[PDB]
């Protein structure tokens, strides 16, 4: 729609002040009513890489605004970047205008244009980015008369510096003659730009042909002013790296920001120039103190520059006393993105944990209103910042807890389902925070392990107020869990105080005989009684131990004994499943609801509650409830043996097959669901077949439930289809009985099974540490971690071979050594003349 | 908790018979009170190496015991080689 | 590894005085000047040191006067007397047992 | 997804972007 014209012949105040904004950068591409421009895959990439600076910058994109060839290129690139601000303003047998620019200012044309931008660098701007000054480029890549003086009004008037590139005509001349001093070069122009395109030169005078020379010439008297984008740079980042390069040239050959080293790092902040920043700030023979690399290290954080981040710390910047209560709230509010925080919305409120809590609330009390680097991580972890985070996690202190802390605050900001590009990226920045406390951990592992041990239980100094073990299952971690430094020490942490190289055999003997403890059977680490029946492997055989003994009993109560008197077995029956139940409701704690959704641990609880209704028939003293009593108590033995096979179940599975089954025992689950449904649909068919018609009570809706189960513990053309029941019904269900054999295949298998065998340990240790009868009785570590980094750091640093391998310097470094070969052999020639 | 001072303005006895053992090496690492001082992850490395050599044969690391760049990490690499 | 006038004497009263060996490596502002100025015979190359040392570190020579300056000349000449106790941590050298 | 989107009961009762 839009796009405005003006006819032309104190301009600039008639587009800043009406129409638009001010520019921070100002580009000028010169070609001029070229109707051919060859556009290769090159040159469509380095002029849609600079337009996408502009958008960056925000820049002014000054060209000649017709039809034809880079400058409807250049148009049509605007466009696209207004549909994926940039102000691509247009001053111009005949030229069509170009539809695509956003200001049009219509040969004759080219000193309007010129008297312009030499106003833009003209100006005195208090915002002073670049001294003010307004940064001024002017690009080239073409030839003909119109942009070679294009680049001389440039240089020699006013300082803009002039970036040119080695594709195209008079381009690749000034790429030719600007590797060579030569005192001037006073006719090499003539030995150049000949036998490069030669076509150019018979269509003109020769008067004018060596004023040419007089035009190249004064444009080489700078060559400060001259960046040149060569072809070997087959590389994204390389119209910045020339751009910056010119404005830095510019900026530091003024020769009066030699006190002004300053003004020379926030203009190399901004552009992403940190190996030209390195080598000429800091080098130690320029002065500085380190403090007042503050207010250009907050700039390097907004701004997501994690490579300055890196470069500040390490020329000494000290991060804590940088991290002030101040900066974390100028931090949090003003540049934390609101699509996060939205985000952070329906994380906190759908998927809701206890780490994210810790997390939501600090969020706000920044938002509203002590571990400060452990602030600055969780504001660049929570926005994706992916680079910028993996600078502030190397200055933690709790290095393995704030990447699992991470790398768990990620996981559950990518359960949401609001947007899959950022939910599929901190999915991903989660499995290398993850990764990242392997390698973390079995480097301290490789260490001393009675401090890596040390440090997985570490209480935190409240970071979400939980360990290393704690943030790890909860986030699912399976490659930190399944780690074997992780898994020695749950097997410690269940064989107790025992030494696993006793013997397996020789802890059971031990429990039928007490004796053989005091001896050196076992071989643990005055009273080892103690530390010997506090193992939760002890408590484990000697649990299973009681519970078969306690089935013998409960056997011989219901076949011997119970004739009518509850006598002294009976009551003590009472007590082993008081303790049975005394343990329950003491571990009816942290159930959430959700502890009784796993039908082996509701089933624990109502095979109890179906049992104390066998002690209220019981103390009835009625032969019509007593016997009701013994059926109450026949029943109930089922469900006790039932959770004595599943016991020996798991405790035998408990390895690779856990995986197997628990996945196959919720699939037969859902069969005999189906299966029951069925056979309830075959009881109504076969009550409504046969007789008693309309004589019912509620005998019906307690009989067809029963009536199939006792069934397996006229014919004039409906018998047929009959049978395509028995063909559809033997169909339906022997399918979900193979999927239930086959459905645990579907779906990095060691690591699965060794994060539930963790997790099911896990669970009964966190129970009570005596036997059963016995339940009514009752920052120097993180100091050596910060060692163990530094040595993981230098790990993964010097992982660079194959890429070291790829010769990228040995391809250059011979360049300067047959240039230094070259050099030598043309000053000789000077001597013998 | 240890670091013994001298106030300094026929030494050697007093630190080999009085504190500690004998030198099968010693380095010598000199730039002096530079406030400032660029440790590149090149840099970082080459005087890590160097203080697990002389945890290795045992050395004497004479340096300028000022907290400022390099000899502020001389320090504290040596601090984590009594860690490790 | 570092520049200054106190680092430049260090290795002249080591070298000079006694027979201690000396390591210098090209990251550094006179340590790059000496691991520059040991790949080269020029009979002690009298004014090379004002040939390095100033396209590589322009700031410290315009601090201070010619006679100190030519003073350093006659630093640097008096080290590279002996070669055989002068070792260059070279850059190129991207792995492990290097200082060693 | 293809079928209607009213439940069972009550069935009785029934180049912009190519530039992106
Ligand atoms: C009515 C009351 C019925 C009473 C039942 C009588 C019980 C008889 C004893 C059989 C023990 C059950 C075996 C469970 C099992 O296999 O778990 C086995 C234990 O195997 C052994 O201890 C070796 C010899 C066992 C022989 C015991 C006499 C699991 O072995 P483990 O714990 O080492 O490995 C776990 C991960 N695979
Ligand atoms: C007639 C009765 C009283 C004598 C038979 C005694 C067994 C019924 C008991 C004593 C030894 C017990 C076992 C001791 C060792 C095993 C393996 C153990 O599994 C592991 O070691 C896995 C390792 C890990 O989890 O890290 C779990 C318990 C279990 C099955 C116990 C289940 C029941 C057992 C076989
Ligand atoms: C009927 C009934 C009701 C309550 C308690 C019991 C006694 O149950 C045990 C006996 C011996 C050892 C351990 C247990 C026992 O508590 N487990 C079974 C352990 C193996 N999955 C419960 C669980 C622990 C971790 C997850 S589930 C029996
Ligand atoms: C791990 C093998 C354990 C064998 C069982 C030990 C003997 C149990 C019965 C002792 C009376
Ligand atoms: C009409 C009955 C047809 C025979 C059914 C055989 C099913 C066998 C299932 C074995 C897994
Ligand atoms: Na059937
Ligand atoms: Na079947």
């Amino acid at each position: 729609k839009r796009g405005k014209y003006i006819r032309l012949s104190t301009l600039y105040d008639l587009m800043t002040q009406h129409w638009h904004l001010k520019t921070p950068n100002l580009v000028i591409s010169v070609t001029g009513g070229a109707k051919n421009f060859a556009l290769k895959p090159r040159m469509r990439k380095i002029f849609s890489r600079l337009i996408y600076i502009a958008q960056s910058k925000g820049a002014w994109i000054f060209t000649g605004g017709t039809h034809y060839g880079l400058m409807k290129y250049i148009g049509e690139v605007v466009r696209d970047n207004t549909i994926s601000n940039v102000v691509a303003i247009g001053i111009a047998p005949l030229y069509c205008l170009d539809n695509n620019h956003t200001h049009l200012l219509l040969t004759t044309e080219a000193k309007v244009r010129t008297q312009l931008e030499k106003y833009i660098s003209e100006r005195v701007i208090p915002e002073s980015n670049y001294g003010g000054k307004i940064p001024i480029v002017c690009f080239a890549q073409g030839g003909g008369k119109e942009t070679l003086k294009s680049i001389n009004v440039a240089i020699k008037s006013k300082i803009p510096c002039v970036v040119v590139e080695g594709s195209g005509r008079i381009a690749d001349v000034i790429a030719s003659l600007v590797e060579a001093e030569g005192t001037l070069a006073s006719s090499c122009v003539k030995e150049s730009l000949l036998r490069f395109l030669p076509r150019t030169i018979s269509r003109l005078s020769e008067e004018e042909t060596e004023s040419w020379i007089k035009w190249i010439k004064e444009v080489l008297e700078s060559p400060h002013l001259l960046t040149v984008i060569k072809i070997e740079e087959a590389g994204d980042e390389i119209v910045s790296n020339a751009i910056s390069f010119a404005l830095y040239k510019a900026f530091s050959t003024n020769e009066h920001d030699r006190d002004n080293w300053n003004g020379q790092l926030k203009l190399l902040l901004e552009w992403n120039q940190l190996d030209l920043a390195s080598d000429e700030i800091f080098t130690n023979d320029r002065n500085w103190e380190s403090a007042d690399l503050q207010d250009v290290m907050f700039t390097a954080l907004v701004k997501d520059r994690p490579k300055f981040v890196r470069l500040f710390l390490e020329n000494g910047l000290n991060l804590r006393k940088f991290l002030t209560t101040e900066v974390l709230r100028e931090l949090y509010t003003n540049n934390f993105s609101s699509l996060v925080f939205k985000n952070l919305q329906i994380a906190k409120n759908s998927y809701n944990d206890a780490l994210l809590t810790f997390v939501w609330k600090m969020v706000e009390d920044f938002r509203r209103g002590r571990h400060p680097l452990q602030a600055l991580f969780i504001w660049s972890v929570l926005q994706n910042k992916k680079e910028l985070s993996k600078v502030i996690w190397e200055q933690t202190r709790g290095c393995t807890l704030a990447a699992l802390g991470a790398s768990k605050l990620l996981k559950s900001m990518a359960k949401v389902k609001n947007d899959i590009n950022a939910a599929g990226e901190s999915e991903e920045l989660a499995n290398e925070y993850e990764t990242r406390a392997v390698e973390l951990f079995t480097e301290c592992y490789s260490n001393d392990e009675d401090l890596a041990e040390q440090l997985l239980t570490y209480s935190c100094e409240a970071w979400g107020g939980s360990n290393c073990l704690e943030l790890a299952v909860e986030a699912r971690d399976q490659q930190f869990i399944a780690q074997p430094g992780v898994q020695n020490f749950l097997s410690k942490q269940w064989y107790g105080e025992i030494s696993r190289d006793t013997k397996n055999w020789k802890i059971i003997m031990c429990l039928f005989f007490f004796p053989l403890i005091g001896c050196g059977f076992i071989s643990f680490r005055f009273l080892y009684y103690v530390s010997f029946f506090t193992s939760p492997f002890v408590v484990f055989s000697w649990n299973v131990i009681f519970y078969i003994a306690f089935l013998l009993l409960f056997a011989y109560v219901l076949l011997m004994d119970f004739q009518k008197e509850p006598t002294a077995l009976e009551i003590i029956l009472y007590v082993l499943v008081f303790v049975l139940l005394c343990d329950e409701v003491r571990q009816w704690y942290m159930n959430g609801s959700k502890y009784f959704s796993d039908l082996w641990n509701v089933m624990d609880t109502l095979a109890i509650f179906y049992f104390i209704a066998g002690i209220v028939f019981r103390l009835h003293s009625d032969e019509s409830s007593w016997y009701s009593g013994r059926v109450i108590f026949c029943l109930d033995y089922i469900v006790f043996t039932l959770r004595l096979i599943h016991i020996f179940t798991v405790s035998r599975n408990l390895g690779p097959k856990i995986i197997m089954l628990q996945r196959m025992m919720i699939d037969v689950f859902f069969f005999l669901f189906l299966f029951a449904v069925w056979m309830v649909a075959f009881g109504v068919a076969r009550q409504g077949i046969l007789r008693k018609n309309e004589h019912r009570w509620e005998w019906i809706f307690r009989s067809v439930i029963y009536e199939p189960y006792l069934a397996m513990f006229f014919p004039e053309w409906i018998t047929i289809p009959l049978v395509c029941i028995y063909m559809l019904s033997t169909n339906i269900l022997l399918v979900n009985l193979l999927v239930a054999m086959f459905g645990y295949t579907v779906g990095n298998n060691d690591q699965v099974w060794k994060f539930q065998r963790f997790f099911l340990v896990q669970e009964y240790c966190s129970r009570l540490t005596i036997p059963f009868p016995f339940v009514i009785f009752a920052n120097e570590i993180l100091a050596w971690e910060a060692v163990m980094k530094e040595n993981y750091l230098v790990k993964i640093n010097t992982k660079a071979n194959d890429s070291s391998e790829e010769m990228v310097h040995r391809f250059r470094q011979l360049d300067a050594k047959l240039s230094d070969l070259k050099g030598l052999l043309k000053e000789i020639s000077s001597k013998i003349k």
